[PDB]
Parts: structure tokens; C-alpha cells; sequence
């Protein structure tokens, strides 16, 4: 029976996920005697197969009920590892998790999306030994003093397949622990694997941006008044078929990732600033065609975002690229509400100078006012009892009004964004420039737009046991003394 | 070394009697004062302090350099292209060094009224001046993140390491 | 017997040095009763002056096998002193 209402589906509100059916709450409860009884009976037996109104089953189900603390994960995981088991002997054809739900992830893969690190880690790294030991996806090949080296299942993981769990991790995840999975074994390894095999590719796509931008910016400072004509009309053209080029190939990606793509740029918001450039670049050739003077204004914009965009690149090196992820601290969540009560004391002040400024006995327009203002944020504003207006004395006084206003609210918005980013958290910023390279490759094997490269598996197909039990397996070696001499 | 390279070749060129002699003795000279600040550790209160004062090195300033020179080289680029029509930006080194002018609290914003596009022209200023100080504020934080960490003040030791070389 | 291949070597990739000889490595595991055995045994004892392809002894070794963690330091430290106690009842003539 599947208790299917409201109160029993996964929301923000008011509810209780276990699954759906008793076997599922038995285990999401950890009522381990009442699951071997509801399994082992012989009046109506429990399958492991069965499903909720999503498709999941109580493996998919105990992934659901999953948070990230150490007794919460120990009894998920122990519940799990139990229920395997349990199928081992009571479904031993069946491949528990291979079932996928509704929404085709199978635990694992759910384990991915839903960011689910502890579980994920446990099933990505799990090893058994004697009756269990086909349960495994890590198998220890050899261990030597502090070296470990082993063999993991790379079935539903490497990206040569589709809707893998790398691919997952990289676009269909929102957890903002994303970046602390992809640097698990064996997907740290395998993504250095990757990496090492596309860097080449990533430094000619920079080395062709990099022309391309060079061009951009010997044809925009070479501009007319509204041999050399001939080669500012090769550049042009360049300009126009790399504009099309970057803009087919960002139109394509934003297509590729329609399914989620409310997420597709949330960390990666350079496929919005590319996609952005290469349209403004478009119409700039568009209005230069139609002769335009507009023209000029969206050439120089799209010249500017252009050479903003080369800061993408970064992310090659890990010396740069790390510390892109360093300057990313703060970010528009304080400075865009700090900028709320900003404009608000400036426009404010602006209509006021203004305002008092008519009369003579030089603040001449909104526009005036609100530089002069702005001017005082920037070390540049001029302060003087102005002899020349009536009321002089007073537009002084909301002068220093407004500066001493305004000092106060940029030291207060300074203080704040220090208590906020200056807390002794560990660095994190090698973990999500390793996300940013994992999502980099992961774009890097589909190859271009127009070219739609064929991907290789990586791994070797092993034998591991029988359940022959033959497998696509990674060789991981570790090495590791103070975890082996803590064994001594 | 580099201090007593630019010494001698001053001399060589100063008796070749080309103008570039009076560069080079005046880039020794002050990579000669500068040299001075090594005899600091001769002193526990100079010295230490000497050593607290490597806090930030290069590694960080650097980088923040490759983003603050991206945004600075393409922002000036851009004024140049636009500031060439009446209705003043006039080379890469006069509108570089009018944007770097923003971060020594000396840039001129106006409305500048004999510009064609002089509004574009003042929007791409107050987009740099926005950018630049959402770079500089991130930069900062991002020190204070790595260097305010309550560690163990070993510039004591440093400094005996210093006397003992 | 040296174990010299590129796996015993001291690399970045993946190895495992402990020296290169059977009582380097005994000492390097702290197999305290592996060292006295190969020191003290009548068929063949090992000798704390023996060297591998670096010229490193088991002292050497020692050093190499320590990180700044005080395990790992009170286990080197206790080997080291060990295996110099032992020196000045198997080899005295020899610093
Ligand atoms: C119709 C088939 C044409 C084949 C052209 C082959 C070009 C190969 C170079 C290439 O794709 O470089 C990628 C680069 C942008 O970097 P990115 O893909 O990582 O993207 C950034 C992701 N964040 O791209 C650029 O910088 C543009 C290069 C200039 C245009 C090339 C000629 C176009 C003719 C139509
Ligand atoms: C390919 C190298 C294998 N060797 C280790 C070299 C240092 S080995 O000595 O043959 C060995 C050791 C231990 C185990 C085990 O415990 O499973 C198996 C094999």
C-alpha cells in the first residue's frame, strides 16, 4: 500500500518522505527487525523492487531521507548496506541499484542530484569481502606498507555515458556541496584523467579568443570618422564570423542545458557573458551595415565584455585559477542591498542640492547633483561654501550631511561584509576550482557546435569476481602514512 | 647585484656620454635606498617588524593584477574607440593612466560635454569605477581572509633565521 | 638485498621508500622484533651500517620516513635510539 497524499510527499511544507510503503517507513524509522520480518514472512513477503508514486524504491528512499550529519549518515548507511544484503538473498538475480525512478536516476545518481555527499561517498567507495564482495564498486588490488591500490566501478559515472554522474554533479545538481564531490575517489582522479587529456584543447580555445579579441581590438581603435581599408574589412568580417561562431556555439549550449537551465549559469554566468558579447557583437555589425552612428557604442561594449571575458581562462592555471575563486567573497548579495540605501541617500540629496541651488545671491540637473555626490565616494568631491547661491550655508550643511551619512553607511556596510567572509572557515577555493574544471571538461568531450566529437570510455573492463563479475574499473593508487601507521 | 649592475653600467654610459646614463644612475640610486632596509635586522624592533611586514606577499597581489590589468588595458580601449568623435582619451597610455588615477582617489568623472556618445562614455567610466572597486573590496577581503587567522606570531624566529644567514 | 626499483625510490608519484633493505623496512613498519631477529640471528645478520642506492643507512631512513606529527616523531625517535643501542652492542667500534 502506498500512503501517497500530501502529507507523505517531499515539499517545503508540512510532511513525512519515507517513500511510500511500509518497507520503506520500516527503514526510514531503522526498524530493522520489523524490514527482516516484512521481507522474510510467509504470508505476503516485501520486494525491495517495489516503488512509490516517484519510482523510487527504499534504496532510493533512504538516499531521500539522507542529511549530511555523522549519526544520521551512519544510520542511512548502515539501513542501506543492509537491505543490499538482504537482496543478495532474497532477490539475488535483481540489481537493486540499477532500478531507476521516474525521474531516471538510480541511488547513486540521486545520491548526485540531491547532494547527498555522505551516502554518495559511501556507495561510490564501497567494498565487501566473501559472500558480499559482488555488492563492492571499490576492490583492493594490492596494499603495501602506506600504498593502496585498488580498482572502482565506473558504470554509471564516467561521462562517456549519458546522464552519468559526473554530468549530474556538474549540471543537474543545486547543492552547494557540489564542488566537496567531485574531489572523492575515484571522480577526482578520473577528472585529473580528463583534464590532462583536453588542456591542450583548452589552451588552443584561449589561444583562438585571444585572436579573436586581438582583432576586436586593432579593427574598434582603427574606426573611421562618421591597403589599410581593406584589411579594416577583413577584420570587420572576422569580427562578424566570430560574433556567429561564439554565438551558434553559446546558443548551443544553453540548448543543451534547457532542461536545467535556470542552474546552467549560476556558478557560470561567463555562458551568459560570452552568449551577451557575441550578440552585441552581431548587432554592432548589423547597425554598422545599416550606417548607424549606434553602431560604435555597441562595438566598444562588446570590446570591453570581450576582454572581461578572457578572465574565463583563468581557471586553466591553478595558481590564477584558484584565486578567481578567492576574489569571488563578496558577492552582489550585500553590495546590491548596500546600493539600495546608497541610491536612496544620493538621489535624495540630489533632488534636495538641486532643489536650494536655484537661487543666486553648480548643481544644475539630477544628473550634475548626482556625480558631484558620487564624486565624494571616489576621494573627488568638492566641498566649499559656495558664495555664489542663497542658501549657501544650508547646501553646505547638506553637504556635510550627506558625506558624514554616507561615511556611516560604507563603514557600516565594510564592518558587516567583514563579519560575514572573515569567520576561519577552511579555504574551499581548490575544491570548487576543481568543479570549475570538472564543468570546463565535461563541455570540452561533446567537442564544437559544428564538429560533435565521439567520446572513448576510460577505465579498463576488469573481471572482479563472479556475479565472471566483469566490470569498467579505474585504477586509484593511494598513498597514505598516517592512516596506515595509525593501523601498526 | 642589480644595484651595483645599473652603478657600473651608468659609469660606462656616462663615459660613452649617452643620455640614458642619467636613468640608470637615478634607478640605482633609489634601488640603492631601498637596499638600505636590509640592514633593519640589525635590530630586534626593526628587524621583527621588517619581518611582519611581508604579510601580503606577491602571490596574491599578482594575480589580483592579471584581473585588475584585464579590466583596466580593456576599459581603455574602449574610451580611446569612443572618445574619437566631437559633438580627451586621446592613446592607451593617457586613457590607462586617467582609469588608474580612480584607484588613488584622483579620477575625473564628467559628463563631458564636447564628446559624441558622452553619456556611453561616462556609463563605461562609472562601469569601471563599479567594477573596480567590487575588485578591490573582493581583494581585500580575500587578504583578510588568509592573513587574520590567529596563528602564532613567528616573526621572531624569522628574524633569528635572518641573523643566522 | 636493495629493493631499488622506481616504486622504493623518494619521488612525488607513487612510492614507498623505507630505504631499500629488509632491515630498513622492518624498521621503518616498526617491526621491532623483525629488527632485533635480522640483527641478532646466527645465519645471516644484518648490519646497521649497510646502505642503499643512496648511501642511506636505516638511521637515514628513519630521518626520511618522519613527518612533524608526534606519532610519527615518538615512533621514529623511539627506532632511532633503538636501533644506536643496538649499534653499541653489535658494532661498538663503529659511530
Ligand atoms: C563553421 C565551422 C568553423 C570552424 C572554426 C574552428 C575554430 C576552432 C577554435 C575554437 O573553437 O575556439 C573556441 C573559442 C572560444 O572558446 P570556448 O569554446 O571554450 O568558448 C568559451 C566557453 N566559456 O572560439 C573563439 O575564440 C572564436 C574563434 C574565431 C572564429 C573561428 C572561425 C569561425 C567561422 C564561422
Ligand atoms: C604489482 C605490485 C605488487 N607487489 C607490491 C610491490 C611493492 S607484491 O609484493 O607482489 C603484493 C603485495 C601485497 C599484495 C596484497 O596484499 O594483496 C599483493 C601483491
Amino acid at each position: 500500500l502506498r500512503a501517497c497524499g500530501r502529507f507523505f510527499q517531499k515539499h517545503q511544507g508540512t510532511c513525512f518522505y519515507f517513500g511510500e510503503l511500509p518497507l520503506s517507513l520500516a527503514a526510514c524509522t531503522k526498524q530493522w527487525d520489523v524490514v527482516t520480518y516484512l521481507l522474510e514472512n510467509p504470508h505476503q513477503p516485501a520486494s525491495l523492487e517495489a516503488t512509490d508514486s516517484l519510482g523510487n524504491t527504499v534504496l532510493h528512499a533512504l538516499v531521500m531521507i539522507a542529511d549530511n550529519s555523522p549519526e544520521n549518515s551512519a544510520l542511512v548507511i548502515h539501513m542501506y548496506d543492509g537491505l543490499l544484503q538482504m537482496g543478495a538473498r532474497l532477490c539475488p538475480t535483481v540489481q537493486l541499484e540499477e532500478i531507476s525512478n521516474h525521474q531516471g536516476l538510480t541511488p547513486l545518481k540521486l545520491a548526485a542530484k540531491e547532494g547527498k555527499i555522505e551516502i554518495f561517498r559511501h556507495i561510490l567507495q564501497r567494498e565487501f569481502s566473501g559472500p558480499y564482495q559482488p555488492l563492492s564498486r571499490k576492490f583492493t588490488e594490492w596494499c603495501y606498507g602506506p600504498v593502496r591500490v585498488s580498482l572502482y566501478d565506473l558504470s554509471s559515472v564516467d561521462s562517456w555515458e549519458k546522464n552519468s554522474v559526473l554530468e549530474i554533479i556538474a549540471f543537474h545538481c543545486k547543492s552547494p556541496n557540489r564542488h566537496r564531490m567531485v574531489v572523492l575517489e575515484p571522480l577526482n582522479k578520473l577528472l585529473q584523467e580528463k583534464w590532462d587529456r583536453l588542456v591542450s584543447r583548452f589552451f588552443f580555445n584561449f589561444a583562438c579568443y585571444l585572436v579573436y579579441m586581438f582583432i576586436f581590438t586593432v579593427v574598434a581603435y582603427h574606426q573611421p570618422s562618421l591597403f589599410g581599408e581593406s584589411m579594416l574589412l577583413l577584420g570587420h568580417i572576422l569580427i562578424l564570423l566570430g560574433g556567429i561562431y561564439l554565438l551558434l556555439g553559446q546558443l548551443w549550449y544553453f540548448w543543451r542545458r534547457r532542461l536545467f537551465i535556470w542552474i546552467s549559469f549560476m556558478d557560470s554566468y561567463f555562458e551568459i557573458l560570452f552568449l551577451l558579447q557575441a550578440l552585441l557583437t552581431v548587432l554592432s555589425q548589423v547597425l554598422r551595415f545599416m550606417e548607424t552612428e549606434w553602431y560604435l557604442p555597441l562595438l566598444v561594449l562588446s570590446l570591453v565584455l570581450g576582454w572581461l571575458n578572457l578572465l574565463y581562462y583563468t581557471r586553466g592555471f591553478q595558481h590564477t585559477g584558484i584565486y578567481s575563486v578567492m576574489i569571488q567573497k563578496v558577492i552582489l548579495r550585500d553590495l546590491l542591498r548596500f546600493l539600495l540605501v546608497y541610491l536612496v541617500f544620493l538621489f535624495g540629496f540630489a533632488v534636495a542640492l538641486v532643489s536650494l541651488s536655484r537661487e543666486a545671491r553648480p548643481y544644475r540637473s539630477i544628473l550634475d547633483a548626482s556625480l558631484e555626490l558620487f564624486k565624494f565616494t571616489i576621494g573627488m568631491g568638492e566641498l566649499a561654501f559656495q558664495e555664489q547661491l542663497r542658501f549657501r550655508g544650508v547646501v553646505l550643511l547638506l553637504l556635510l550631511a550627506y558625506v558624514l551619512l554616507t561615511y556611516v553607511l560604507l563603514l557600516n556596510m565594510l564592518i558587516a561584509l567583514m563579519s560575514e567572509t572573515v569567520n576561519h572557515v577552511a579555504d574551499n577555493s581548490w575544491s570548487i576550482w576543481k568543479l570549475q574544471k570538472a564543468i570546463s571538461v565535461l563541455e570540452m568531450e561533446n567537442g564544437y557546435w559544428w564538429c560533435r566529437r565521439k567520446k572513448h570510455r576510460e577505465g579498463r573492463l576488469l573481471k572482479v569476481g563472479t556475479r565472471p563479475d566483469e566490470r569498467w574499473c579505474f585504477r586509484v593508487e593511494e598513498v597514505n602514512w598516517a592512516a596506515w601507521e595509525k593501523t601498526l
